[PDB]
């Protein structure tokens, strides 16, 4: 559970991997700071590349609602990589896909070729 | 089974996953390459580390045996890895763990720090 999944795509290097949020918000657990540090030492060798980080749910909410909440957990990840200076906001696509795709929830990072 | 699984240690960043080898052989299956070659993509970006290639065995074989088996595979990643010129030989330690720690068997590669 703290590894990433690394696997390339037609889109670039996927990273797959899953990060505790607390029950139906998008806050990141204190502890899994240091797992998005490794992906931050990963992207950082990755200077050039934009990245597009999708979120996800798996409540059965109204599908508006759970579209904002799965975005707005993509978009922590992001801000915490914009906060460690390993992106710029200019590098980072943030894309919510609600439900349609314990505190554990599934992210994806692709390096954009 | 194409995923790498990626974790931070105390000596770098470990990559850990399984190339299918021919029985009793430290031949890498044709197919196997594209995802060394997804190895190199990341090593590429991590030019100025040494790196750590520690093969594996299964059976319980006589100990030598088996000790120099797991390093001809560790070699064999190695040596596709300065073919495809991502490392030099300077820059490799090669280790075989043989068995003391279908075709797919265990090859770590560390990022040394």
């Amino acid at each position: 559970n703290a590894a990433i999944e690394v696997e390339k795509n037609n889109k670039g290097i996927n990273l797959s991997f899953d990060i505790e949020f607390y029950p139906n918000s998008f806050q990141i657990l204190q502890k899994e700071y240091k797992k998005i540090d490794l992906i931050a030492k990963l992207l950082e060798k990755f200077k050039k590349n934009n990245i597009l980080i999708e979120g996800h749910t798996e409540q059965f909410g109204l599908e508006e609602e759970m579209h904002e909440l799965s975005e707005k957990r993509a978009r922590a990840i992001g801000n915490y990589l914009i906060k460690m200076k390993v992106k710029d906001k200019d590098q980072i696509l943030f894309k919510g896909w609600g439900s349609q795709k314990a505190k554990n929830r599934r992210v994806e990072i692709t390096i954009l070729n």
